[PDB]
C-alpha cells in the first residue's frame, strides 16, 4: 500500500527552515522582510488562498498586507496600485492573487509587477529565465512539486514522467523544472517527460502513465488518475483541486493507494507546499540575490 | 515506402515568397532590409551555415553584411559591437551565429540584441513570450520544423510527439511549439510531446518512439532513431547534422521503409532553418511585433 505524503509535514519543515533564514537576516541588521499580496473580487478559495499565504508570513517573521479591491476595479486602477507598490521600498515581494476578472488581461498585470517583487516568477522575464534554466523566482506551485518530489527522496534521472495539464503558471513550469539539466544554473530533474492536454485522447493518456514512474496531474479534472493507468510502484503528485459530492484532487485516492508506492493527499499535499515556497521566494526578493 | 520531405524545395518556395513581400515592401517606399550576422572563431560548420544565410538574404533581395571576429574577441568587445549594430537603423536584423568561445557568455550576448532587429529569437523577452504563447520571434530552426510538419499536412492535435533533445534553442522550442494550445495567440500543435535527452535510457525513448505519430530527433546521434523505434507510417523529422560525410540522427535509409514520411540531411531541415531566417528578417524590418 502506497506511502501518504504529508505535504503539511514537508512544508512545516520548509517554514521552519525560512524562519531561520528570516531571522538571521534581521539578526544581521537587514530590513524584515514584507509581502504585499493584492486581492482582487470574491472568489472563496482565493481569499481561503491568501489567508494562508499571510498566516504563514507571520509565523516566519515576513511582514505582509493584503490589499483587497472589489472585482468592479478597472485595469487602470490597479495598473496604478501596482505600480505605488512598485515603488514602495518597503515592499520586497509582491503577487496579483489569480483568477483576475475577465475584463482585465492577467498578463498585463503579472508584466506589470516589478521582476524584483515578482515572488510568483509570473513576470515574463522570469518565466524566460526559468525555461533557459536560469537562476529565477520559480513559481510556487511547480516549486512545490520539484520540493515534494525531491525530499520524498524519489529519483527523477532518466525516470518516466506524465504531467496532466499545460497551463502556464502549473503544469508547464512542471514539465520544465522535470526534464531539464540538473547541472544547469537552476537544474532541472533530467526526467523523460511527456505533455498531456485537453486534447490528449484518454487512451493515449493510460499509454504514457503506464510507463511513468512519476505522474503529476494538474488537471483539475475528478478521477483523471485510475489505478489501471499507474505502474505498480510510482508517484502520484495530485495537483488539482476539485469540489465534488467535499474536495478531491485529479486522482482516485483510494483505488491509485492500492498500487502506487507514493500518493498525496488533497487536500494536505500540494497546497500546503505550494504557500511554502512562496515564503522561500519572499526571503529571496528580499536579499535581492537575483 | 516513406515520402522523402525535400526540405530544400519547400525552403525555396518560402524564400520566393519573402522575395515578393520584400518587393513590395521596397515598392511602398521602405527601406530595403538589412541583416547583420557576427561570426567569432572559425568553426566551419557555423561558416557554412552563416554563407548560406547570407546567399538566402541574396536571394529574397535582403541586404546582408557577415562580420567575422577572432575566437580572441572578449565579450566586452563584442558587446560594443552589438551596441553599434542596435543604434544603426539600416540594420533591421542582427544575429551572433552560436557557438560562442567559453569565455563568452551566450545568454549575455543574446540578450544584448535590441528585441525588434532579434530575428534569432533568442532574447530573453522572445524566449518568455514564446513559452507563453504570446506572439513573438520564433527561432529559425524549430520554426522550420514547425513549417515542414504544417505545409505537409502532417496533423498533429491530439498526435503523439518524440522530441529527442532538450537544448534550449532547438529541442525545448519545439516541444513547446508541437504541444502548445492552437487557441492561443500564437497557436501551437495541440499534441501529446514526450521530451527525451542524454539521460533517458535508449530502451526509454523506444518505449516512446514507437507510440508516437512524429518523431523529431534534435540529439546529434547518428543512428540514434532505427526502424525498429518507430511505428508503421509516422513522420520522422531529422533535425541532427553529424559529420561521419553528413547525416542525421535517423538511420535514413532503414526507417525509410516504416515511416510514412522522412526528412533527409542534408538537405531537410537545415535549409528550412535558413528561409524561416528571411521571414524573421522581413518582419523586423516592418517592426510586426
Ligand atoms: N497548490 C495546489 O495544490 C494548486 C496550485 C495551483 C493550481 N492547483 C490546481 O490545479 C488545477 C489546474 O489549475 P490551472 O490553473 O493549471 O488550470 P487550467 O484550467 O488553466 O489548466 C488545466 C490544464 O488541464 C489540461 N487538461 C484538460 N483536460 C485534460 C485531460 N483530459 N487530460 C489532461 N490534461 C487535461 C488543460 O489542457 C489545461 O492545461 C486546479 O485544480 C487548480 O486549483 C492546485
Ligand atoms: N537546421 C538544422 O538542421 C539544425 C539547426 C540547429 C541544430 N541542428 C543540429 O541538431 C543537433 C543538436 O543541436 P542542439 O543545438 O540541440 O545541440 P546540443 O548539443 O546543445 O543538444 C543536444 C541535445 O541532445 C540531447 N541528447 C543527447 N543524447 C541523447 C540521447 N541519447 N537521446 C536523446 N537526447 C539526447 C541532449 O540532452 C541535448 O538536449 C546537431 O546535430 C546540430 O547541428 C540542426
Ligand atoms: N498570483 C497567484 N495566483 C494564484 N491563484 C496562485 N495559486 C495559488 O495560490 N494556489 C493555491 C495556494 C494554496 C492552496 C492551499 O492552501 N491548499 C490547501 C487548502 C485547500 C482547501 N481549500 N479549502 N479548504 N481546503 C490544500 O490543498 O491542502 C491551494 C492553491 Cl490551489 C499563485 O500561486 N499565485
Ligand atoms: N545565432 C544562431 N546560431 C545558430 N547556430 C543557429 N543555428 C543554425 O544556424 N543552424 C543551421 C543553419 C543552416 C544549416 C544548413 O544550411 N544546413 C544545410 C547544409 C549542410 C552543410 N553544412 N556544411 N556542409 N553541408 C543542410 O542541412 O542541408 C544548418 C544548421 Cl544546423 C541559428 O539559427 N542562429
Amino acid at each position: 500500500e502506497a506511502v501518504v505524503i504529508s505535504g503539511r509535514k514537508l512544508a512545516q519543515q520548509i517554514k521552519q527552515e525560512v524562519r531561520q533564514e528570516v531571522e538571521e537576516w534581521v539578526a544581521s541588521g537587514n530590513k524584515r522582510p514584507h509581502l504585499s499580496v493584492i486581492l482582487v473580487g470574491e472568489n472563496p478559495a482565493s481569499h481561503s488562498y491568501v489567508l494562508n499565504k499571510t498566516r504563514a508570513a507571520a509565523v516566519v517573521g515576513i511582514n505582509s498586507e493584503t490589499i483587497m479591491k472589489p472585482a468592479s476595479i478597472s485595469e487602470e486602477e490597479l495598473l496604478n496600485l501596482i505600480n505605488k507598490l512598485n515603488n514602495d521600498d518597503n515592499v520586497d515581494g509582491l503577487l496579483v492573487q489569480l483568477p483576475l476578472p475577465e475584463h482585465i488581461d492577467e498578463r498585463r498585470i503579472c508584466n506589470a509587477v516589478s521582476p524584483d517583487k515578482d515572488v510568483d516568477g509570473f513576470h515574463v522575464i522570469n518565466v524566460g529565465r526559468m525555461c533557459l534554466d536560469q537562476y529565477s523566482m520559480l513559481p510556487a506551485t511547480p516549486w512545490g512539486v520539484w520540493e515534494i518530489i525531491k525530499r520524498t527522496g524519489i529519483p527523477t534521472l532518466g525516470k518516466n514522467v506524465v504531467v496532466a495539464g499545460r497551463s502556464k503558471n502549473v503544469g508547464m513550469p512542471i514539465a520544465m523544472l522535470l526534464h531539464t539539466d540538473g547541472a544547469h544554473e537552476r537544474p532541472g530533474g533530467d526526467a523523460t517527460v511527456t505533455i498531456s492536454h485537453r486534447y490528449t485522447p484518454k487512451e493515449q493518456l493510460k499509454k504514457h502513465t503506464i510507463l511513468a514512474d512519476i505522474v503529476i496531474s494538474a488537471a483539475g479534472i475528478p478521477n483523471l488518475i485510475t489505478a489501471d493507468m499507474i505502474k505498480e510502484g510510482a508517484a502520484v503528485i495530485d495537483v488539482g483541486i476539485n469540489r465534488v459530492h467535499k474536495l478531491v484532487g485529479d486522482v482516485d485516492f483510494e483505488g491509485v493507494r492500492q498500487k502506487a508506492g507514493y500518493i498525496t493527499p488533497v487536500p494536505g499535499g500540494v497546497g500546503p507546499m505550494t504557500v511554502a515556497m512562496l515564503m522561500k521566494n519572499t526571503i529571496i526578493a528580499a536579499k535581492k540575490v537575483l
